[PDB]
């Protein structure tokens, strides 16, 4: 049993609704600390890591560390319900279910079962990032689509005072530029110049739920993985790590 | 012959796009007093009572009380033409067509060829309703729309302080509470605890057309049936009867 | 070569969207006057004439005069993609394709290959336009929209002071009259009562891309060709030469 709370149902769906995007099931890990989770998409490409501590939650009451299992697209299908100004309860009994509340205008309250989930225990090799890159969630969202009209795969180029994703065709080319006299660009540094390429339909399944002026922040290196990140009520943390065509 | 006349061309449109939901054909009793409509879903499980006094009317010139058949898809594709800032006029001559004016940044005239109406004559048993409830359409829909995720059927339940719209599904449940410290509930009078289930598909298709801040009033007993009120311009009222599911 | 500049991609992606409606394939006369482009649909029922003279950009740099041949979608697919407080520039080098930049967050660059465009040349017969009408969009697509409910064709009648457009069907019939007194009018000049009728399916492609308050001129006469002008930034010239349904 816990009893968890989130001031902005809306808020907290669309967390959930991003994740959902790569996962179709993954377990929780609930503990007084806070709430994370891991999972990998289907073809095992792109590993999520989220992470939800307690201060972000307006109640946050653990007894028993607990771990339990989620079917991710009914769990989103619920979520979706909830409204902006909702209170979202995620609540557990003795029973099998996450007892899921909206409460606004009214007490709205779903009961979803739990399931069980795949537990694989595997994590990282060398991370030897770099490159760093901080922008505007907009931007990235532009360059995935504007290089969908070109093509298969992105790649990212990591230079001096240049960040550079370019997609290239069988007769169109596409190329986004930011340097840090650009307004989208937050933060860039650069050990060493840097080049790797991602499948876009990857990279636009990762973005979507990412909002308009949401900070951003990527770091690669040469033929290794892109890891991204974006924060959450700023200390809530939801990570990708998404392989590199190769 | 008539002339009626009302001003908000879309909003009237929303009045009979609502009608138009469940019912496909109806006849128009136009009096003096007013104007009124009473039809029937094709499966005859929803009533439909529509009132239109002259008082919501800026011109209403009835010379010749007169009833008039009306296709209701093809009223409410027209009426889906008039814009919010448009005045609506519904007139007749001494033809078969009703004349649908929109007067705003121009004059739009639309002839509407009058249908024959079976005009089935019936009404009502016991109204023993043991039950009233004041709600914002906003939980109705909500309400209507949570339930649709989990079942067929949606069960009303009420009590004291409670009131309670309850689905089961045969792994997922859901149920809306509303007591009277919430918002969204606007009033609640229970002769006797009540309990009756209605269908869901009927139930969105009554309330898709209610909007926002819409104040809805529900009476019903013990598996008999739902009756649905809400107003219009404070003096038109729109009525569904529902059977319920036994 | 050339560098053209334009503040606002997302309104000139709207003109380029709007000639795209009706043309497939087009050639860009650009001179230090201005650009040009006159193109027809595919049933060489509808002619386009578009000019774009030096004063509605920002930077206007053509060092030799020169046509180039552009395919109509795939410039406007990637036109769609610059949002509305980028800076459109338009640039060619000594290489065959056109390099479309939208600069704001971000330098967005694409490469789009200049293709090989059939330059008809041919022009205008008598223009004895015997009514000219200038009227706000939102009559005009309102004015294609309604008439779509009933009828393939739209009969356009001006006299006295009196426009109207006008569509009858088999039952019903639809028809939109304007007069100075009417907010939607802005103009009404007629040399002699004319009379004439268009295709719907043309004419609701001309006015998709125009805009709410948009000022449209009108001229035409009875059983002859109906011009559609309106104006960007004032300067700008988009016209439509639409052949009568006879």
């Amino acid at each position: 049993p816990f009893e968890i709370v989130f001031d902005g149902a809306k808020e907290f769906a669309d967390l959930i609704a991003t994740a959902s995007n790569l996962i179709d099931e993954a377990a929780f890990k609930i503990t007084e600390e806070g709430v994370s989770m891991r999972a990998m998409d289907p073809s095992r490409v792109v590993l999520i890591d989220l992470n939800l501590p307690e201060s972000i939650f307006s109640k946050y009451e653990v007894e028993e560390p607990e771990t339990i299992g989620i079917n991710m697209d009914h769990f989103k299908k619920i979520l979706k319900r909830g409204k902006s100004k909702d209170t979202l309860i995620l609540r557990k009994g003795d029973e099998n279910f996450l007892e899921i509340t909206f409460e606004g205008t009214a007490k709205r309250t779903f009961r979803l079962p739990l399931i069980d989930v795949e537990e694989l225990e595997l994590e990282l090799p060398e991370l030897p990032f770099t490159a760093k890159v901080v922008l505007l969630g907009e931007v990235l969202k532009e360059a995935i689509k504007d290089a969908s009209l070109v093509s298969d795969s992105l790649k990212f180029i990591a230079k001096e005072d240049e960040f550079t994703m370019k997609a290239e065709g069988e007769t169109n080319e596409v190329e986004i530029k930011l340097t840090l006299e650009d307004e989208g660009l937050l933060d860039l540094e650069v050990e060493e110049e840097t080049r790797s390429a991602y499948g876009i339909s990857y990279l636009a399944d990762m973005v979507k739920g990412i909002g308009k002026a949401d900070e951003v922040t990527l770091r690669f290196g040469t033929e290794m993985p892109l890891q991204m990140d974006y924060f959450i009520r700023d200390e809530g943390k939801l990570t990708f790590l998404l392989a590199p065509r190769v």
